[PDB]
């Protein structure tokens, strides 16, 4: 509990785990405080990085499609399944997913029924993004797994990177991911110390620092 301690990776991913004392199965995110100045327009920090182990229901997922895709949909786990008729209850004001997937063959309505809806929203189906195709359960996986990260006006940053109850190696893997994509994501025009510190914590538990080069 030492505020000065800083751990490796390996050591936080099993320490997590017994820092994590809520009555329910806690949330684990990595907390950064990057070398940024945020109030600058070229040093903003945004993106998303896909885990190599899905987040469950942190990612609520909604697929839209026809026929086989929709067994295929439910088998990979989508939160909510649902051909085009799904269309009324989003345009009534349903807006209880994170991310939206969907087969080419739907987009037609999808796009021109939702399109100004989920379009502003980042939530509408897109070729361009991934989450529009005939292998809807390859899409939902990857999806399950792909956070979005931005700086707040602090240059401070964090992500979900798994829960309480995983394994530790998969934290582990999952908190280097986040931290590599981080770094993917540097400013060109930042100076100093990218990675100022990092920290490992669970929803109600301490914080643990981490050498992030571990
Ligand atoms: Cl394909």
């Amino acid at each position: 509990v030492d505020p000065n301690k800083i751990y490796t990776i390996d050591e936080a991913a099993h320490l997590v785990k017994e820092l994590a004392t809520a009555k329910f199965d806690e949330t684990v995110e990595v907390h950064a405080k990057l070398g940024i100045d945020p109030r600058r327009s070229d040093q903003n920090v945004r993106g998303t990085v896909s885990l190599p182990h899905g987040l469950g229901k942190q990612v609520r997922v909604l697929a839209i499609a026809k026929g086989e895709k929709i067994k295929e949909a439910e088998e990979a786990g989508a939160d909510y399944v649902g051909g085009e008729e799904i269309i009324q209850k989003i345009l009534d004001g349903w807006m209880d997913f994170d991310a939206v997937v969907a087969t080419p063959d739907v987009m037609g309505a999808v796009g021109s029924k939702l399109g100004r809806i989920l379009g502003p929203r980042g939530l509408l189906p897109n070729p361009k993004a991934g989450t529009v195709g005939f292998n809807i359960g390859e899409i939902i996986r990857e999806i399950k797994g792909r956070i979005e990260f931005r700086n707040d006006k602090t240059g401070a940053i964090h992500a979900p990177v798994g829960k309480a109850s995983f394994p530790p190696e998969k934290l582990a893997d999952n908190i280097r991911a986040f931290i590599r994509a981080l770094e993917a994501h540097k400013p060109e025009g930042a100076k100093g110390t990218f990675l100022r510190s990092v920290y490992v914590t669970t929803t109600m538990g301490p914080s643990v620092r981490i050498n992030p080069h571990s």
